[PDB]
């Protein structure tokens, strides 16, 4: 599991469950190519998006579909999405945890990168 | 104005208005002595807490009364208050802005220290 | 000034100065069209990006060029940029402040929407 | 494990290791009584602070000794401590994860509360 996404709801103090996550990788033509996607579990985590073989060096974008999450809770939020754009594996393979803490008019994102 | 406090509401996307703020200074007996207090304005800011003369080097605590703010909005919060403890240090002229971004189960606090 | 961008540096406790900011508007072909851009001032703020006339309802993206900011300071960052995607909605008069608090491996973004 | 503390370093994108954590509980005389303490592990987590029997209803303060952590990394930070003050178990026993994301001039704290 070289890439994991974790999403927390800062209004309820709970994992954000069933949040759609789309990962893209920048292609040589500079466009965003679909790479992997999934939904967060009951723990607010999304495991198994990729493998060490497929997760090569590159620029990746993790799009967390926060607006659909808040709309299902009856909240009209500010953001469409939370986006996390980063270069991965440029100094060799690493394990990445991308976390997002959500509120209707704010989000925080952090990364924990381990070798 | 050497010390200003700013509070933002991440649920409503607005300044957090009428939030009580208490500032304390650590005494020689290691207890916290009341130093200044007020309520945030319509802009979520609290100005005029102290003066350059009174705001000497020392350890200060800013307590932002977040629970009463959320309860007034009908929202169940986690924290009793947001706390910011810091040492004021003279290293040329300084102005301190202590900011807090609030959500019911999370807060971020930052300081902007300028000359 | 219906749209303002503010950027803060959580490592130095200062406004993030000379940060490039690019604003885009979603077009009918679903691509992102350049809309406005600038660099943050000495106060970490970027004013005058647009006018009430031009800033119509639509989906906007604010890209804050955080990686170039950290690299100029000699700090190894995680993100390529901080991204803020939102819909501008007319529901009475509105002023949008898009803020970003930056650290090398994390950022918080919030919006203050006032009348 | 009804109470766990997790600390992350937002400058390095790593767990914050060997961070001292002190927990206090408000006594009937309104003073803060020592309750539990420990140091974060290699994963930035602190487990085993208390038991379901000992972690009764009350107001608790989690003091994370951030200044000593940054000073060991050669950084003179703004805050003395990160403090998290909350009422626990007032609607019956709950499991609490108290997380803190650290930077030299800012900290964010969130809680994940599960039944």
């Amino acid at each position: 599991c070289p890439l994991m996404v974790k999403v927390l709801d800062a209004v309820r103090g709970s994992p954000a469950i069933n949040v759609a996550v789309h990962v893209f990788r920048k292609a040589a033509d500079d466009t965003w190519e679909p790479f992997a996607s999934g939904k967060t579990s009951e723990s607010g985590e999304l495991h198994g998006l990729t493998t060490e073989e497929e997760f090569v060096e590159g620029i990746y974008k993790v799009e967390i579909d926060t607006k659909s999450y808040w709309k299902a809770l009856g909240i009209s939020p500010f953001h469409e999405h939370a986006e996390v754009v980063f270069t991965a594996n440029d100094s060799g393979p690493r394990r990445y945890t991308i976390a997002a803490l959500l509120s209707p008019y704010s989000y925080s994102t952090y990364a924990v990168v381990t070798n």
